[PDB]
């Protein structure tokens, strides 16, 4: 599915992501705006044979396991499949044990270089 702005904003903070580990809402909701463009179905192969799954596009090297990836470390230990569902649970709950590996959000290459800096908070504002 494709969600809309303040719908996606909605179930983060449902999935306790408002503020967790020092990151507010719309930080979330502007990392998924430019990892996904809002689509729970997006995949993107890279050079080194991941491929990133899904709203956040979580990443098959590190982070969860699709079974062709060299160097698989499924850190948490979650098939890349289930982070295709339309239910955003999986995908925020390994989005959790990302953002506390000590890198805060800099996994989210798009929300490094395109919402980091920026009033974030405009992403959950209406909502
Ligand atoms: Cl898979």
């Amino acid at each position: 599915k494709v969600f809309g702005r303040c719908e996606l904003a909605a179930a983060m903070k449902r999935h306790g992501l408002d503020n967790y580990r020092g990151y507010s809402l719309g930080n979330w909701v502007c990392a998924a705006k430019f990892e996904s463009n809002f689509n729970t179905q997006a995949t993107n192969r890279n050079t080194d044979g991941s491929t990133d799954y899904g709203i956040l596009q979580i990443n098959s090297r590190w982070w969860c396991n699709d079974g062709r990836t060299p160097g698989s470390r499924n850190l948490c230990n979650i098939p890349c499949s289930a982070l295709l569902s339309s239910d955003i649970t999986a995908s925020v709950n390994c989005a959790k044990k990302i953002v506390s590996d000590g890198n805060g959000m800099n996994a989210w290459v798009a929300w490094r270089n395109r919402c980091k800096g920026t009033d974030v908070q405009a992403w959950i504002r209406g909502c």
